[PDB]
């Protein structure tokens, strides 16, 4: 399948080179997979989600996304125009309030929720969780991320936006999950992207167009935006049967574009998520 004039991130994920604008992907498109977006929620009524999005949990007085961040992220995972996995099922877990803030205890609870809740969902091709959030190092937060992964969920987490080593952030520093740095459309490490040995992969994160609340769209930037590219990629690869929740981060690293990013600090992986799709 070919989607012309796609957001640059989508085009990049299916390309061996920067500077193209068509997104190429197998038409299976993550059908039969599920992706949990653990964030400010998802505006499920957005036309871009086509009925494939649902709020399953909130820790606040509403499950509505009163922010937009969670909706943007979900849109990159699986919206029809802005998504990597255009046929995946999207589940929203609101651990962040409408200011984008959340106590670590609520974040942990949301992770443990998804680890159980996948048993209440129909996801024959496999389960992914996208966590575009973080804060300072916490062993409890990392442990929760490690549980969710161990349970059979491909966990993708943002490296963080401090232009700093991600070892000092959580869940970014958890070894057993997929930690995702950000790049721009010129294959530069995004200026705000964290780095370090704990990173597993890079995805597009600068100037990323996706869904927003009020049924709109916008371009914003962050390792928050890179993460859902990787989560969507994992869902897509799982429906194709190429990989599984346990091995998908390795598989993505294995099949990544290698050595192509600039301003990657010494000792950080130079790997850019790539679907290796041959149209
Ligand atoms: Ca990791």
């Amino acid at each position: 399948a070919a989607q012309t004039n796609a957001p640059w991130g989508l085009a990049r994920i299916s390309s061996t080179s920067p500077g193209t604008s068509t997104y190429y992907y197998d038409e299976s498109a993550g059908q039969g997979s599920c992706v949990y977006v653990i964030d400010t929620g998802i505006e499920a009524s957005h036309p871009e989600f086509e009925g494939r999005a649902q709020m399953v949990k909130t820790y606040y007085y509403s499950s509505r996304d009163g922010n937009g961040h969670g909706t943007h992220c979900a849109g990159t995972v699986g919206s029809r125009t802005y998504g990597v996995a255009k046929k995946t099922q999207l589940f929203g877990v609101k651990v962040l309030d409408d200011n984008g803030s959340g106590q670590y205890s609520t974040i942990i609870a949301g992770m443990d929720f998804v680890a159980s809740d996948k048993n209440n969902r129909n996801c024959p091709k496999g389960v992914v969780a996208s966590l575009s959030l973080g804060g300072g190092y916490s062993s409890s937060v990392n442990s929760a991320a490690a549980r969710l992964q161990s349970s059979g969920v491909m966990v993708a987490v943002a490296a963080g936006n401090n232009n700093a080593d991600a070892r000092n952030y959580s869940p970014a520093s958890e070894p057993s999950v997929c930690t995702v740095g950000a790049s721009d459309r010129y294959d530069r490490r995004s200026s705000f992207s964290n780095y370090g040995s704990v990173l597993d992969i890079f995805g597009p994160g600068t100037s990323i167009l996706s869904t927003w609340i009020g049924g709109s769209t916008r371009s914003i930037s962050g390792t928050s935006m890179a993460t859902p590219h990787v989560a969507g990629l994992a869902a897509y690869l799982m429906t194709l049967g190429k990989t599984t929740a346990a091995s998908a981060c390795r598989y993505i690293a294995d099949t990544a574009n290698k050595g192509d990013l600039s301003n990657i600090p010494f000792g950080t992986v130079n790997l850019l998520a790539y679907n290796n799709y041959q149209a």
